[PDB]
């Protein structure tokens, strides 16, 4: 059972993640939650790059596909093994959506980039917070280098495109307050999940 | 002009790469000289990730593809636009031979993987200083993870079937003396360079 959230910075995929670990966890699941890019002592280091440094957009997509795959090796598949229900905050939709159709990479090339990073791992569920993108931002403070409107509508459209060529990915609408989210949320994933 | 040596550890790839930035440089080119892994600031945190971690095969290749990336986007790109010879310790031919003759990775996804990183740039001529494995490790006073007699072997083997597929490599015997090395060195690159 391995679960993904994906969507634009503002969807609120960290809120409605550490909500969702917490209430599998209440409901005695045992439960992981990671972040992508980090999750792991490597990952984290490759994060810390990746948000403060200049990069070209081949060398960001390449460490976004290494923090993956250590996170992959280390944590992720061992976690599975054990039935640990596993929660990602951010997966391989992400890397399509902004290296692939928000900075113009080829799309063909990140998903089979994105299959040697994972192994072949695929979520049981994609969970896609949907939002209008100046709904998004004006719910951030400080913007990332990626956080900036002309860029994300490319992103927003990008998932919205994955959203119907990939399996299991269930487009919710994430522009109500915290709850009503949440609770799509779980209507969403007793599709697959008691 | 992009001049790339390869070859296992302790074939002599630094000590022959100065030594033949500091022989350009007497004859008037501009010349930079980088290593792979390394050779930015980004890179040389790749680097030392790579040294020091614990790592699985796949990441360390995305991790050496990466540094390639913001070597070729930052440093040679820009160097070969201003008629800088830029020579390289280390290049794409390591990644196959270490990751993929050694790591047991697919060929031809890390030449896919090389391409992407380089924006297709490729040597003009690529010095392979080949070497007996167990007269390398002897040069070597401290071994890194790579740095290990079954590897290497592979490894070794790797590069010279390489040297056959690939355009423009030549095999320098390089168990010679420093001096005999750079010589045989100097004669090859004539092929390509003014020296
Ligand atoms: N439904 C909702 N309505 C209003 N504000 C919300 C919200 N869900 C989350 N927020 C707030 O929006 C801000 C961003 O939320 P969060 O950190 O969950 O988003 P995110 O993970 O999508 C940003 P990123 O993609 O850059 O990591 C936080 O202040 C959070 O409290
Ligand atoms: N032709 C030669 N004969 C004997 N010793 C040599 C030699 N060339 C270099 N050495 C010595 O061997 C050691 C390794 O040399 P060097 O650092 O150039 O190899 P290398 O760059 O192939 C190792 P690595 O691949 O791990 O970076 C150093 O002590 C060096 O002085
Ligand atoms: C995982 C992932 C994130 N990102 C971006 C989105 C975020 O703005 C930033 C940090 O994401 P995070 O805080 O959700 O981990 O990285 C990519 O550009 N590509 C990727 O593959
Ligand atoms: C460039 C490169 C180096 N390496 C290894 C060989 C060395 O043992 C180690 C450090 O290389 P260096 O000191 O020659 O720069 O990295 C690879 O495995 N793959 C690669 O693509
Ligand atoms: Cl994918
Ligand atoms: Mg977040
Ligand atoms: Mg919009
Ligand atoms: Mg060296
Ligand atoms: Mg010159």
């Amino acid at each position: 059972m391995l679960i993904a959230f994906e969507g634009i910075d503002g969807s609120g995929k960290t809120t409605q993640a550490k909500k969702l670990y917490e209430y599998l966890k209440q409901k005695g699941y045992f439960v992981s939650l990671y972040r992508e890019p980090g999750g792991t002592k490597v990952g984290e280091v490759l994060r810390e790059i990746l948000l403060t440094e200049e990069l070209d957009e081949r060398t960001e997509l390449l460490l976004f596909e290494a923090s993956r795959s250590k996170l992959i090796e280390e944590k992720i598949i061992p976690d599975l093994k054990r039935d640990k229900v596993v929660i990602l905050d951010r997966f391989v939709l992400s890397t399509i959506a902004y290296q692939g159709y928000g900075k113009g990479l080829d799309v063909e090339f990140i998903k089979n980039l994105n299959e040697f990073a994972t192994r072949g791992v695929k979520p049981d569920i994609t969970l896609l917070l949907d939002i209008p993108v100046d709904i998004a931002l004006r719910r951030l403070k400080e913007k990332n280098r990626f956080e900036n409107k002309e860029f994300l509508e490319k992103v927003r459209k990008g998932f919205l495109e994955l959203a119907k060529e990939e399996e299991n990915v269930v487009v919710i609408d994430a522009s109500g307050e915290e709850e009503e989210v949440f609770k799509e949320i779980l209507r969403a994933l007793s599709g697959v999940l008691r």
